[PDB]
């Protein structure tokens, strides 16, 4: 029952998209966890909460665009369990930004590996789709989070973290 | 490290909220699956796709409001794996609406059991929170989906399903 | 042929809603009678006429919302005769307001008994529906009519009743 | 205590108006029944529901205009029981439209008999009142419902009934 | 001289409302004290001053709504002395927020005890009134003040307290 | 710890302001009592209710301006119990206006005694503050209430009191 759409779309690329979908949803869930961690009364950093809630929404949007792409190419979406996040509590604002940077680098490596799979099969359209809609945003997200980390080291604990939280809330 | 917020909030109610969060996220994931199933080129029902994408977004919003409520009361959000949906393909529009009705009844029973836990501990605020923000919407959602099922039986397969899809897309 | 909607909805609650529907329609009919009584040429109190016509319309709206609720829960609307009002003529403005207070207290007692039936079966949603959409309005209506009665005793017969009629017409 | 208004108003005409009031209220109640029948989850025809709810409201308005007319002429409104509708369930859309046509013809015959009573007593004003505000609308209502019946026979059961329901909802 | 309004309103519930009125007025007075404490020239924290003045106004509004409710149900408002606040000076911003949290928890416990009295007498309307207009706001107020306390511990004394004062003034 | 603000501010004037604060709050409480007395279902005079609620709010505003003035001058606000009002019920509209006149004259005498204390210590600014913001308003309030009393004697009991209530509600 090969899809009437399918053309130049390798089954390895199709499986890679399904793998990437689960990875994006995993990142979504971790950011959702962080968002409500910073909403705890004994944490109470609403700027960090908003930053990670927005990051969560953006990851969900990335996953759904991959689901849409899967269908466009005639592939078939196959979902797996979304594994719960690595921690239940995420420390300081700086701690969570550090985790976010490693998470974004993990998603980026996964996308770079997916791009290699697509290129190996001369899937020129899928390569450009990944470059345009995924790879550029990862480079921007990693730079932005790195800037946040550097600034959070500069301002220090206590009042410094409070002031940076105001910046994220603004 | 009992939260400075906590008052009249039983640990059984707190665990019940965490259980309900995972249930809402599970329903979210199933609706997300259906949404992109109806986006398949060999299904191609964009009205059903939109209906289930919106249902998915609403379930996500319900889960996040429970996470917010957990924090308001001084409880602690503890997330578990989001289990993948029961199926990979969802049949006809009528088939998927039937599954949706059973899913909504499952979430509703779970909320009714949660309300009993809250009432047992005379958690009057949590009872009203659940009634106002969860129980009324479940009654409306179940009626709406039941209406859809009846109409989909009336219009039948083929052109009938196409016409009802237009109604959901409108 | 149990409705596909039905969940946590006891047949005693379903019969109680049908009983309440007939009670609301009965109150509607009595207020309609009063409205056109005060439109008689030998009564000629257009403010009282308008007050009771509006009360009649509100009772009709309450009955229809119960019919809608019956359907939402999967119950089945069963209508009975609407008994004609207790009188054909309603006396003075004060007389009719006194009858209205007893009528509203009768409807309120009936709703309070219905709420007990719902609570007995742990129908948490139906309890909140009745509290939100019926019980609060009864408390307000009873206070408002009691205020009217006190004022009508203050102003007395003749010119006093005329002046209060202007207030209701305003 | 003959009303100071009364002139050229026969007691037979006055009783006939009271009879007609009860007939209009009866039709109101039957249409109200149909409206909430089509709101059942196992019927789920919101266009038919709206059509009969509007018909119900129009019958109520006709009854109240007769009550107003009774008072204008110096007659006295005397209300009777409103008998419950002939059925609890009304079948298909076509079935209910058929019942509506017979109901409207029954009300029309009753008004035609009332017009004869008025004319017999040379009540020229009451004849014109009935012609202008009741008889013309009955002819229009009967034609409109007959058109609906013919169209519902044309479109047939299933998808046809669904499409006509959309027309009534529009 | 039982009020013509009174229905399903127990004298224990009526006394409980009068007790709650005095409690709300007491909280009002304490917040008023704090507001003008932070207006002292040797304290000079106008953001904290505004926060507690607004809290004072909200407590006054809660008390007046209970007085209004007492009258709605046919109970009789009986006022007692408003006891002066526990202190004349309230320390640091953090100190006063700590006192506010304990004050709000005291009012909340009192309302929860009042809700139990109402429920014991199956006063369904009064239960919902308390849940809707009092209990939800207490949960929100306690969370908000707890967030303030956590943030004030984070920012520390001196410049930190000044910066948080700006936040409350904003 | 004499305030850095303090200049030409005698401790007798400072104690007098604290005494006046408690007097204004006492008047506030009495007017609040009257406001909800006229909201009783067996009193039901909403114009009088509004008049005394507004008078209550104005007394509260006067007290807070004295608290603000205390701080401006470097004095220290010291609050005492607010004694409950002299009565629980306030009779007729005329009765309550009579009590209001005596209350306003009591507050006025207290302010006149405070002005003497200030003048004795050549506190020229405090004298002008009291004249501008307190003494003129007392003369206006006493005249206005006296006019109300005279009018309420003119219109008499029953319909007259009702008509004057409309004037206060306007
Ligand atoms: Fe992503
Ligand atoms: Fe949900
Ligand atoms: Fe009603
Ligand atoms: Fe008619
Ligand atoms: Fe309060
Ligand atoms: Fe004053």
């Amino acid at each position: 029952m090969e899809s009437q759409c399918r053309q130049n779309y390798h089954q390895e690329s199709e499986a890679g998209i399904n793998r990437q979908i689960n990875m994006e949803l995993y990142a979504c869930y971790t950011y959702q966890s962080m968002a409500y961690y910073f909403d705890r009364d004994d944490v109470a950093l609403p700027g960090f909460s908003k930053f990670f809630k927005n990051s969560s929404d953006e990851e969900r949007e990335h996953a759904e665009k991959l689901m849409k792409y899967q269908n466009k190419r005639g592939g078939r979406v196959v979902l797996q369990d979304i594994k719960k996040p690595d921690r239940d509590e995420w420390g300081t604002g700086l701690d969570a930004m550090q985790v976010a940077l490693q998470l974004e680098k993990t998603v980026n490596q996964s996308l770079l590996d997916l791009h290699k799979v697509a290129g190996s099969h001369q899937d020129a359209q899928m390569c450009d789709f990944l470059e345009t809609h995924y790879l550029e945003e990862q480079v921007n997200a990693i730079k932005e989070i790195s800037d946040h980390i550097t600034q959070l080291k500069r301002v220090g604990s206590g009042l410094g973290e409070y002031e940076y939280d105001r910046r994220l809330d603004s």
